[PDB]
């Protein structure tokens, strides 16, 4: 079977990665707008549209698309098997009988439409409207694997009603229990906001993912799997991979701003949990949807090899002082289409079984 | 668990009932034509007002026989829907529940279905979906398929070959029966091979898909073609089935071969064949619900030893459905064996 991937560090031997090509900026309503501090949301408002419709400038699809290159001319060096995702029509409208949207987004971001559960590839429950049709570039990947053996699974589709969003969503105060603008109508959730370690998976609430979307995977996955959920202090929360990110057995790295050390699950006790240092870098582009904690979105080639960004000096020396080998990659570039490595793959096939780490 | 039903037959405690407010016609291409005798229109609001008559009183003789009947939500069946390859004018309706999902044991499983006019019809369905979901059923889809023109044959023509290609996997629930560890099923011209073995995988664990040929060249739901009854008892129509061609586990059982009706059904629009009468629905092993029309069906289940309990529903066959096609047992008292 070529789908065989039980967490994020066993030896790497086939891996998707995303595609620039043909890509639309995100949409502002009715999720993304709560990715921005108060303070950005003045730039990032002009700058994303209502409900898609508007594509990324061709120029930084150029740039990234040249980043692209090399990161895959690493992978392959260091003795990975590729597969190019092929761009689709992203700009094409669509519509359900309760909602239409202008365009889609891109395939920039494998990792937020699909898990990898050993030999099971699971299609998300996203929240984002616009990503309703996002697997379509991947289905004749994934038609391929099904006929070599893989198992091929969906959560339902979801309906994405108005019900599923809080339109009175604020930003909680300082003091007060974290909050998120997805309701708990039916369940969603995107697949980047979980991290893989065997009979483990460490998942947190976001603005995408809900109760019910944690609750319906670990239904699916109950025979097996046990799922914990974190709590993180990121007001803007989406997606898991530059908070806490499994490295190797024992090892697991955190962002010290949006993870109190002192709160997460006691099952962690057992691993050196490996606090992230500050970047003292704010990378920048045109559109500005960074956060400076994209260092965490490291690459594991295996329990040693890890891809991290050429910029993110602090990372790269604390990964070499925690005994890891890093390998460095331009990559900033990719930052416009909100992921770096971890995002820009589906490792779909990782030499190992299924064990419990803990 | 409120889900738990295994096959056609255990004592039936609740069921989720078809509903025809709102139904719009269905399009004849590129599936339909080739199964009769891009939307947009309604059904005659007559049309729909007898059915919806005929339909209370089916649901008052389940609810006099004790099971608990759930009814699905009125949804905007007019309205136009597309992707980013194609669009359609409308959807359907909600009258055939067994042809959008199946019913696993404690599972629920949203069909991958061919027909692009169908792509949303489970929506009626979710606010049921996620009550019982969140009482302990387990709720998976197949993965909803693309539906590009390459899934489709235009240039078809009858000759066994349907319209639905190889291009992804796509089934109808109704394409299957169920008998415990064991399922039957078809190809059809809305389920394909790869949809078969996509069921064959996910259901791998515990249960094994028995595939039979049809001989109905309209072919399309396999419930008026092979409709097991009871364990060891199962109804075969004698034009679409040929009996020595039978898969080899059906030996054990005994085959109660179907009548002929002597009777097409009288309508306006008719668009079922005259074999709807097979499309029987079990109470248990001897209760079993039939068209006041069947005559002959109806004798023959009797001298069967079944129970019949007769009820005039020719209204809704305009909606492409009899007993089995309008509900989805979600519970009947019972569970996993095997009967071979």
């Amino acid at each position: 079977c070529p789908v065989n991937s039980y967490n994020e560090w066993d030896a790497l031997e086939e891996v998707i990665v995303g595609s620039v090509e043909g890509a639309m900026l995100p949409a502002l309503e009715p999720i993304n707008k709560w990715t921005f501090p108060l303070e950005e949301l003045a730039s990032a408002q002009k700058v994303l549209f209502e409900t898609g419709g508007i594509p990324y400038p061709p120029e930084m699809i150029a740039v990234a698309h040249k980043e692209l290159n090399e990161f895959i001319h690493i992978l392959e060096a260091e003795g990975v098997k590729v597969r190019r995702v092929k761009p689709v029509d992203f700009f094409a409208s669509f519509s359900t009988p309760a909602w239409q949207v202008r365009s889609g987004f891109c395939a920039a971001n494998p990792r937020d439409v699909f898990l990898v559960i050993g030999n099971e590839i699971i299609e998300a429950p996203m929240a984002d409207r616009n990503r309703y049709f996002e697997a379509w570039a991947y289905r004749d990947l994934l038609k391929e694997y099904f006929q070599a053996g893989a198992k091929w699974t969906a959560a339902p589709k979801p309906q994405l009603f108005d019900a599923q969003y809080d339109f009175n969503f604020q930003f909680p105060q300082t003091g007060e229990p974290s909050r998120f603008v997805v309701t708990e109508f039916e369940p969603t959730f995107d697949a980047a906001d979980f991290v893989r370690c065997g009979r483990d998976i460490f998942g947190q609430k976001s603005h995408v993912t809900n109760s019910l979307g944690i609750e319906w995977l670990q239904r699916h996955l109950e025979d097996e799997y046990r799922i914990h959920i974190i709590e993180s202090q990121c007001p803007e929360a989406l997606h898991i991979d530059t908070t806490l990110m499994p490295l190797a057995p024992g090892k697991i790295l955190v962002n010290p701003e949006f993870v109190d050390v002192n709160k997460l699950p006691k099952i962690l006790k057992s691993w050196d949990i490996l606090v992230a240092p500050y970047p003292n870098h704010i990378p920048q582009n045109q559109l500005r949807l960074v956060s400076e904690w994209a260092g965490l979105n490291v690459l594991m080639l295996d329990e040693e090899r890890v891809i991290v960004e050429k910029k993110q000096e602090p990372m790269i020396k604390a990964l070499k002082d925690w005994g890891f080998k890093p390998i460095v990659c331009s990559f900033e570039s990719y930052y416009p289409f909100l992921g770096s490595f971890h995002c820009a793959t589906l490792d779909v096939r990782r030499r190992g079984t299924l064990q419990s780490y803990f």
